[PDB]
């Protein structure tokens, strides 16, 4: 059981997932590939000696009756129109991270999609699929820690280039947690709070660090310290604090050294090793339920809604210095 | 070698007793006081120690034997037994907090003012365990950079009914009031104290509780208070600087593999996590005497800085909103 | 470009590989396969839904013209036989451990490989391609500890069935430290000792737990504690001290729990989780390197040479009490 | 208060000397002696403390104010004075080791007897470090059920050039040779030396060192010694039962990340692992003799059993073959 994919944007993560799809993942033919940069697309083909048909313009490889599925790493600009065009020609998605900026580009996808009468839609927060979010998950929903209260978050990255402004730190970095905190606890979020410490003297590019107070709608407090400058490394951190116990995620294991006067272990510092398992892990589980007959059942267009709405009202947080409220309609029975 | 009389011999007191008199160098105990008649005598006794019995405390202090003055009564009398110790011109050794209200810290300060002499030290023990005095050496010596954010937690496994919403803060919090400031150098400028959801185990008061400080140069201080927590006494510690972190360590335990688990023990009793500090800081209070120098503990100053924070603290839990720290300027006493 | 493999041997771990190879490791394909129990081949086809010619005997498997490469996943008394012909029809090999179990018959490998005159043989010692494993060789080349002297390490298994007898010990468990930390340290024993502690009084199958001492030819000590009826789990301890400092292996990450006066994480039970991913690793390797027209570089016919002969004496020392010497040729230049 | 003699004011004799008369309850220095002229005295004259300084012990021993003798003195001293002190009807702490032959230790063990009455304690401090005491209630509770196989460390960082291959054994192993047959309440039968590949770093003796032990029911045990190990002081010891495995702790320590790395500390100065035993060692003995109780440390018998086992062992680098221990029977007064 295999199935056709066409890839629309082979920029950084577009390379490494044609590279992934065509080589590590089973049950998916990479046949249709393309980027809006004249060589960027076939570049990549032959970087890793793969065939595909290349097409400039996202429409011909989404009409192209070879293309099953479209797999969406193009720039987040152009999310909302690709996925549209393909739900509208019946074709499976996968879309990275996040589904669009804009709330509105997000419901166009949403309302594509219900007019296929199918679920059909996966977005890439792979976060999900790490074997130790996985674990955290499990003993959340076993009960053993009891019902969650508190939790404490830590997304840490060594530097920034210039580029990347205070916004980002919401729309890039806490993204994820607003995705994966949501999963962990089965729960929406009511209100947003940025506060903003002492700004670190190293850091003139952005406000960095930054420090985030979330509400579930259930009033679990979430408090999550963003650091993209923290110089030491890249560093998840994630406790929940239950009615009866803490449970914490672990980290990248690592041999120890006695040297010195100091034990001690590495911590990782290129972002991209921390969850480059869970790429494969993702697909791999999309392309399985697919191949078996059966709608995908990863984060869903909603969640990506969700995440949206969310970052928006951080970002709004930001800006006014004050607590903001997160406004969602009713979770479609469709999702559910 | 110090002479000491003690002010209330409760649970804290009789501990003091036996330690100012067993474990304690450069001190001998040489006058007791209770208002409970028998307490003194009965603890005395317990110990085999001789002193000599009061039941009003201005007796004790007026006894020309007693040198130096430990109070471990009830919050209500701290005050006004420091005072009078102070215009006795005896040194004083109090436990936390210095007193119940801001305005009793300022009587103390003035008493102390009055000796032109620092005098007294609070018993804000915390700064004495091995522990904090790493992570505080770690922060100064520049490690991990400027400190801009911390995360503290206080858990403890449960409280009787008596204990109230206001204790989280006046009973618990405090302890971190006074060493993230000692810790990071700063005063608060703000606190804003966070319910979330209450845990069903607990019908006497609101917890947990997820309190976020500000300190004067914009340091952020979120600390969790959860005093129903079930599973142990559970300190966290850790201080995020511009290119490091720094982590307090807990109590070393033995650890065990067995039926496919990898694990340690967590501390239940909450007298003992920081059990080693009380002996640490009255060594320090009398070492420093015994060699002509004054305390160089927790100050009057601090005891007051604690108060004002606290009760900051006990406004926000009442009207849901951020509230303000206001301080006088500092005076040169205390510096 | 992609190799064609056939897989002798359709039992426990050939139908496991054989399921890797086919979905997971990419130049790769299998398109033969034989085991000699009539239809166990072929339903492991079919439980996996894969393509390939079945034959009864591996002859035909080997002098199929498709067949580029022989997996051989046999019982151990059937290496030898499969090895040496696929070595004579000039087909690679890939072995799994032990290569065999006498001397005479790793010989016989070693003498079919080098009448090739070329490098054509890959061993499944697994434990080289763990990261854990791969990051503590990195510490120790680097020089951070200095010269190695003595290594503590421990091989525990939860628990064993009684067809397991003492001999195992040292054939199916400690080979595989037999083979690491050689590899480790670049070094060959020069001597053996097994001590019998005191015997479990749960365990009346086999002598349990032993406790093994190893010389290396330069005097590094090596002790490793072997439990194979431990209660608790899956676990795997492996320590170098040298002249400035320590190493120490890592172990799976868990999530950890506080609960009733207790922090903890799990120790795994399943024995084939702990290097689970090494397999993949390992024959990606070995794919990549002979599609890019190299030759193995994964453990040689001389490394499962070296490891027999330091398994037998360390059986011999089991049933004399005594320290036993390790005797070896020199290492054919062919090997280096 | 019992009242103490203390012979030998060296490095550990001084240290104790301030320990007794400083922060244990129960007792009071009043004499001490040393050999070497104003040594005694010099160390008095640090501590500001009184006593009556002998240049012969027997004297010491004679004084109608000493009751206990502690012994501080080099080894060679040890079994004269604790024989004389025995003879004299006086209490003996004495620290490790007992004495090095077995022939001196026998001698002790004569002396005491002919007092039918226990009065000899050991100075083996590690049975009173709060980990070791944790490592041996999680043995004897059965979590882990029947020890079988132990694996230790004992590794310091540097050694001066006087220190000796059999000083490996002597000076160091011997803390686990107590250790390990008081966690295993037992007895070894065997001892095996083996010498690794050589540290390039050390010239003045073998090191490291790794020794294979057998206990008399088959408990095998492997401590790896290594004296220049150059990264710091640390001690392990593992123990693996029939069905679980514990692990003692090491102390604790704040832990940072910087620079791409996590890290803790690991002590430097030997001195400061077990500080905190000899200050719980000697309130142990002072409290139970102070209750008219005999001691409860390592006895007379345990320091025989360390020397019959650490002669063996250096018995085994003499030889390079397995050696065995030969033990009379334990007789009834030190069980
Ligand atoms: N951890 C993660 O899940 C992860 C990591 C990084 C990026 N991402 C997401 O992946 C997406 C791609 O990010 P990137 O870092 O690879 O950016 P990139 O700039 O390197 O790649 C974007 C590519 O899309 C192409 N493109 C834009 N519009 C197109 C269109 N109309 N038709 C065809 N191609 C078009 C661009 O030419 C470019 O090659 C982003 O949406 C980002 O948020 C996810
Ligand atoms: N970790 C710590 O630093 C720590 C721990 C426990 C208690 N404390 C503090 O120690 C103090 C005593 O607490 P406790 O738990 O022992 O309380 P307690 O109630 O057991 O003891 C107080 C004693 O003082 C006596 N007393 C009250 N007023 C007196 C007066 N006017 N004159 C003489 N005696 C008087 C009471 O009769 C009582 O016996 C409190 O301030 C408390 O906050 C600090
Ligand atoms: N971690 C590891 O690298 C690891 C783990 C398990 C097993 N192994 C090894 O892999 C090999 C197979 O082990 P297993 O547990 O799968 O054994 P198994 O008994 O489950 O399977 C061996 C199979 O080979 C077949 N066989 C025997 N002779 C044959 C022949 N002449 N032609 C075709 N097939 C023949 C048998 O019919 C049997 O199905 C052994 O060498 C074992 O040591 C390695
Ligand atoms: N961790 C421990 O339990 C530990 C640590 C250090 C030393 N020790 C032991 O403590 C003892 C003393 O050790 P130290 O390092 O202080 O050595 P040291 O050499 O500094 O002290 C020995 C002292 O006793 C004196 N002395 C020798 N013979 C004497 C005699 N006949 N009469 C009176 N005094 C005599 C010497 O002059 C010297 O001052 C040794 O037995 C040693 O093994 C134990
Ligand atoms: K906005």
């Amino acid at each position: 059981m295999t199935l056709k994919a066409g890839i629309v944007g082979i920029g950084m993560i577009g390379s490494d997932h044609l590279r992934r799809l065509a080589n590590t993942v089973s049950g998916v033919e990479v046949v249709a590939v393309c980027d809006i940069v004249a060589g960027r697309a076939q570049a990549a083909l032959d970087k890793y000696a793969i065939e595909a048909k290349d097409y400039n313009d996202y429409h011909d490889l989404i009409n192209d009756k070879d293309v099953e599925v479209v797999i969406i790493t193009a720039s987040n600009e152009a999310h909302a129109d690709v996925a549209v065009a393909a739900l509208n020609a019946n074709k499976y998605v996968f879309c990275e991270k996040p589904l669009a900026v804009t709330a509105a580009d997000c419901q166009r996808v949403i309302e594509a999609e219900q007019k296929n009468g199918k679920r059909m839609v996966q977005i890439g927060f792979m976060r999900r699929y790490d074997k130790g979010y996985v674990q955290l998950k499990n003993i959340i929903d076993s009960g053993e820690i009891g019902q969650p209260l508190m939790v404490h978050g830590r997304h840490y990255n060594a530097s920034t280039v210039p580029e990347y402004k205070t916004p980002q730190a919401i729309y890039e970095t806490l993204i994820h947690e607003i995705d994966v905190m949501h999963w962990l606890l089965n729960e929406d979020y009511k209100t947003v709070k940025v506060y903003f410490p002492r700004q670190s003297s190293l850091v003139t590019t952005l406000r960095d660090p930054q420090l985030v107070v979330m509400e579930t709608t259930s009033g679990i407090n979430i408090v999550v310290e963003v650091f993209v400058n923290c110089q030491y490394g890249y560093d998840i951190h994630c406790d929940v604090t239950g009615e009866k116990g803490m449970a914490e995620l672990p980290t990248v294991a690592s041999a120890a050294v006695r040297k010195a006067a100091k034990y001690s272990t590495d911590i990782l510092v290129d972002w991209k090793q921390r969850f480059i398992d869970a790429y494969d892990i993702e697909f791999q589980d999309f392309f399985d339920r697919l191949n078996a007959g059966l709608p995908p059942a990863g984060p869903t267009s909603w969640d990506g809604y969700l995440a949206a709405v969310t970052a928006d009202a951080c970002v709004k947080s930001q800006e006014t210095g004050n607590t903001e409220i997160v406004e969602l309609p009713s979770k479609p029975d469709f999702y559910k």
